[PDB]
Order: C-alpha cells, then sequence, then structure tokens
C-alpha cells in the first residue's frame, strides 16, 4: 500500500504471538518495541535518541509480520514509550520512500 | 525519487542559506536541526524523544528547501542527536511509505 504522513504512520504488527501497533520509522537503524516478555536469549544494548539512551535487550532472528509482509532480523526490547519498525525489517516489506 | 532503506535516508537541506546533511525521520513528528543561527524570533519549547525531553528553540515558518522540494513551517533546533526531517515538513514536499 501507500502510506501518508499526516498522521504517525502506524500500522499492525504480529510478533511472538501477539499483535501490536508499531511505527514503521525511517529514522530508526534498528527495531525497538515497547516492554514484553519474549523467549530465547539476549544481549544487553544502549541506544540513543532525543533525551539520551535507554536499555535494550536484544534479540536475534525474531519473525515479525507487518501488514501480512513477513520478515525476519534483530529486535530490541526495552523501555521504549512507542513501538518502532526500524530499516532492518523495512527493507524486508519492499518499504520506500518517495516523494 | 524513491529511495530504498538499505543505508538510512540522508539527504542534502538548505535552511537559512547553508547546506546541511538531514534524515528524513518518518518516526519524527517534527524537525529538529542541531545547534545553529537562524533569524528570526523563537520561543522556548520541549520534545520527548527515546531517552527523555530535551529543551530546544521553536522557529516558525522557516524556509527549508529539501532535495530542491521547497518547505514552510516550524523548524525546532536543539541538542538533538541528529538532523531529522519530520512528518510536518515530509507531508509539504508530498512524502509518502510505499510497501
Ligand atoms: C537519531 C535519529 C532518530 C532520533 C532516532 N529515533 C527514531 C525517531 O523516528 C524517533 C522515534 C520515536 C517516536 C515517538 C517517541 C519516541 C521515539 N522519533 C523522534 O524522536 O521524534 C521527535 C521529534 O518529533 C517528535 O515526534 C516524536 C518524538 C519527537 S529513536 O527512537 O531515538 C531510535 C530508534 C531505533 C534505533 O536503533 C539503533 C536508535 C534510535
Amino acid at each position: 500500500p501507500q502510506i501518508t504522513l499526516w498522521k504517525r504512520p502506524l500500522v499492525t504488527i504480529k510478533i511472538g504471538g501477539q499483535l501490536k501497533e508499531a511505527l514503521l520509522d525511517t529514522g530508526a537503524d534498528d527495531t525497538v518495541l515497547e516492554e514484553m516478555n519474549l523467549p530465547g536469549r539476549w544481549k544487553p544494548k544502549m541506544i540513543g535518541g532525543i533525551g539520551g539512551f535507554i536499555k535494550v535487550r536484544q534479540y536475534d532472528q525474531i519473525l515479525i509480520e507487518i501488514c501480512g509482509h513477513k520478515a525476519i532480523g534483530t529486535v530490541l526490547v526495552g523501555p521504549t514509550p512507542v513501538n518502532i519498525i526500524g530499516r532492518n525489517l523495512l527493507t524486508q516489506i519492499g518499504c520506500t520512500l518517495n516523494f
């Protein structure tokens, strides 16, 4: 589809058997999800933006379905105020900026 | 143009007669630029990112050129890690997401 930017580009995603709303974020190198209890091993990480840094847990090879498009890659989980789909997964679903 | 997301969507912008590099950021409601001198009046404002809130200078109705596309709107100037172009200006240049 085509998504305009009048409002926040929120879309439904499916991860770990749960449906969630997430932001298609071309400014996010990586995908950062709100706190959730995923299984498997993880590695600590810190990511920075406006306001400073937050601590997150890096999970690798996590399947996410974004508007019916399947993608698999690294997913960070931490105290983010918003679910954020980053470029690592946006590429896998063929997402592009256009103007 | 059509922009894939395998690399950061960085572009050259023109503001206040100066050229700069900025990130097209669909996850940003507003445009936030690094510290710089801009002509005209400004009023203090606060914005929140993933790491907390920062103090910024709000410049209204600022002319800014993004890849030869003109925009006029609000520009926030503060300690952001990166020059980011938010939806307030991406809409002015007709920017959409497509997959
Ligand atoms: C360094 C580039 C940019 C600041 C990075 N951010 C993605 C943004 O899209 C962020 C994503 C975001 C969106 C809402 C709340 C927290 C973060 N939005 C944002 O900060 O926008 C601010 C400016 O306009 C306002 O509108 C929203 C907040 C304000 S981020 O959230 O901090 C981030 C996301 C993934 C990362 O992986 C390495 C690293 C950093």
